[PDB]
């Protein structure tokens, strides 16, 4: 069964088969890179399938939207009903028992190519529901590896925006090194992955870089604070040099399509002992309880 | 008449109305702004169309596509054609004596939408030509106004990129502020603008920043150095700081659609008494030379 996506262009919407979705050549998400976009996890129990998170996921689309000067088209609740009708709209494409993503991407819309913003834009709205594939039994029990890099990205890293080819190299390097993603440092500090927040732990307290322009707020990034002081583990928000990086005794990511991954190998080097820590360990297990706390 | 333009999706290509051309959603163009760009000036005289410098745009077409390693889909002959025959399918479209650009967009393709490469894609190639209006009588006569900005782009400014959100904003700033661009400074030194290179000129002296990568090299780069030696203004490639662009004598920008343009405003006053100076004259004056002898 084909996927069945969403597609606003200039005020005219569609759900229609993914082979039959295209957008203008002239969208400035396609010329510009000029648009903004949100990842939801909707998790499955059965046929049921509930979103996780989406009032802060949708808060972060609105703060994208305004950052770079789009109108936001919908109201929470709108935003609510579209998520659920293309949810529904792939319950056969999914299958039961069958957790998803929900890609949502606004772009400024179509017009003459000139980089200003056009006058009268109507944004352009992308949603597509397609399965979501955890990290597995085994990453979860061995880790994942992580390269570092130099962070070469522009400076508004608050904006989660579709602009990505910065962040697409970096990926690719993780890739070209075996690796699950790429640690980025800048002036010598850890900033964040190419699509996942980084955290360390060290004698027993998780820590984490401040709230920045170098850095895109996870949605993860408040829930873990949740998480820590639940399990009763001291959270310490501190620039993390490469230094504290490497001698770390956990470091963990974070993303919606990760939860939260311990890092057990960093540029091919062994994270202390090589094997998942007992801070992932709790955290993981307080997401867990959180995920059926707030859905079920 | 509507424009007519290329697309290739998928090692499918055709020339169609503008009306009729839209790429798959999932294109990393649009989802990934995984792509890069060129920007050709065509030139008329009556019926006859004709490039300028098109060895070296696809020189630099070539240059980009490598950085991001996308395979280049054409030899300099099948882009030279390419181009050749997009021009003619626009003639009505144009009509006679109208300049044009052409527009040239490469992406990695449609795919399932991850960051890392995916296993063998293949480009999309999007190219439209589109009606060119030159810098007017007045504007060279006046002088444009820029604002100056801190730059917070990315560092692979090298990459002609089509992800672009930040050149976006400082398009539109430079808008809102009644100025043709937004000069750029970063650690206090001149970078460039939103779409053009910069230049100054003290005490006789052409100055242009260093290749570098903050600064996309413009063909212009190459072109202006040629066309200094030829005007005997002697030519220093050399760090700008902001006190020395604000006590410049002449301030001037570069592009595929500006040519060469006097900068005679910035931030709201006057670069030296307000007026275009005797290098711009001169340089303008030799562009048009080459154009003259290159094309004709």
């Amino acid at each position: 069964i084909e996927p069945i996506v969403y597609l606003s262009v200039a005020s005219r919407e569609e759900l229609v088969p993914l082979s039959e979705a295209r957008v203008p050549v002239l969208d400035r998400g396609f010329i510009f890179g000029d648009g903004v976009y949100e990842v939801v996890p909707i998790y499955a129990e059965g046929a049921r399938r509930a979103p996780f998170r989406i009032a802060q996921h949708l808060a972060r689309l609105a703060r994208s939207l305004k950052k770079i000067g789009i109108a936001d088209p919908h109201d929470e609740a709108g935003w609510r009903a579209l998520v659920a009708r293309l949810v529904d709209a792939n319950a056969a494409a999914l299958g039961d028992g069958q957790h998803a993503i929900v890609y949502i991407q606004v772009t400024r819309g179509v017009a003459k190519r000139g980089h200003a913003f056009p006058a009268n834009a109507v944004p352009t709205v992308f949603a597509m529901a397609s399965p979501l594939a955890l990290p597995t039994d085994a990453q979860r029990a061995q880790g994942v590896h992580c390269v570092t890099a130099e962070d070469r990205r522009w400076l508004h890293c608050d904006i989660k925006s579709v602009s990505l080819l910065g962040n697409v190299l970096m990926a690719q390097h993780a890739a070209e090194h075996d690796a699950a993603e790429t640690i980025q440092l800048r002036d010598g500090n850890v900033t964040e992955g190419s699509s996942s927040n980084v955290w360390i732990v060290k004698n027993g307290e998780l820590i984490a870089p401040p709230r920045s322009n170098r850095i895109l707020e996870g949605i993860r990034y408040a829930l873990v604070e949740e998480l820590a002081e639940e399990c009763g583990i001291r959270f310490v928000a501190r620039e993390i040099n490469e230094a504290e990086l490497r001698a770390a005794d956990e470091i963990l990511l974070t993303s919606a399509t990760k939860e939260i991954l311990p890092v057990t190998r960093l540029d091919d080097l062994p994270v202390q002992g090589g094997r998942p820590g007992p801070v992932f360990d709790a955290l993981y297990a307080a997401y867990q309880r959180a995920k059926a706390h707030e859905m079920e």
